[PDB]
């Protein structure tokens, strides 16, 4: 029931962000929009970065769930190694407005780049994670982390933005795109080494 | 001398920029920090976005032109691919305030949003000739360029941005983390193919 109401503020505040811009939206019309009256808006949120915040939470939430479970069931590291960038990118394309706001919102302040900031050391971390385990294991060289991890993250926030945002590439060519960087990562770019 | 006053003009907007945000400045603010004349400034410039993109093909200019003098002289081919990433996060550095502008408003609009396309278009041009040229010497591999391309430019936005945007790495993290990610882009991550 807290659930409901919490969900309601979310898809309400989404789609504002969406028509009229994050920036333009303000507390109160969400609060109009959503119904839930002033008071028991806050005992979810004190303001919008807490909802930004809250969105993005659970966004990496499903990012990293869907991952872990498939990691269950598909041991092979190098078929992991693509096929969760496909997974990734799926789950952007189900969050369609929100991966548009988190397209659209980089660098506009320093409050909105702080959320987005833990948003991204969170997926960050976890891909480390990752790629520590393949070094681990023999399967990956042993190469700094931090530089592979961003990379990852990079080429899809980079990807997500051009579908999205540009509208200069399909949802197919962007997965495409991500899936062949990685194999190609993967094998190396140099002939010989 | 229609350089001077070219120049002039594009100093005073980025100065602008920087100070009161590219949205909250006009034309007019311009004009009058320019000191041109509104009739002569026309000679030059339309709108804002005129402005911004004359910043970013003199800053493609001189990315494209630093590596392309480069490679008179270094002609293996392995080392231009690390040291031209060295060499473009350079120019970055000594463009600051430019860098900044490019950082913060991606995203923003449909009409600065083209003006950025047509930069980083070009730039992936660009870095797709380079590609293309080291798979026809036998040294990189046979594998489609664009997704290269795209993830070179997109760790180069992500890192200069966590520099001069989120303050949260110096300079030499970004250019350390974008010469460790190339390196093993190029041997690749697998330890056996």
């Amino acid at each position: 029931q807290n659930k409901e109401r919490r969900q309601k503020i979310l898809t309400c505040s989404l789609d504002l962000f969406i028509e009229k811009g994050y920036y333009n939206t303000s507390i109160r019309d969400i609060i109009a929009l959503s119904e839930v009256g002033t008071g028991t808006f806050y005992n979810y949120f004190v303001d919008k970065e807490d909802i930004l915040k809250n969105l993005l939470e659970d966004f990496a939430k499903q990012i990293i769930s869907s991952i872990s479970e498939y990691y269950l069931v598909e041991k092979d590291l190098y078929e992991r190694f693509i096929e969760t960038k496909r997974l990734t990118m799926e789950v952007f394309a189900q969050n369609e407005t929100l991966s548009e706001i988190y397209s659209r919102v980089a660098g506009s302040s320093a409050p909105i780049d702080q959320c987005l900031k833990q948003f991204e050391d969170r997926l960050l971390e976890f891909y480390s994670r990752n790629i520590e385990y393949g070094i681990k294991k023999g399967v990956f060289k042993n190469v700094p982390v931090s530089p592979i991890a961003h990379s990852i993250l990079a080429i899809e926030k980079f990807s997500l933005y051009k579908w999205v945002v540009l509208k200069a590439i399909t949802k197919e060519e962007m997965i495409e795109m991500v899936l062949s960087f990685h194999k190609t990562l993967a094998v190396g770019l140099l002939v010989v080494n």
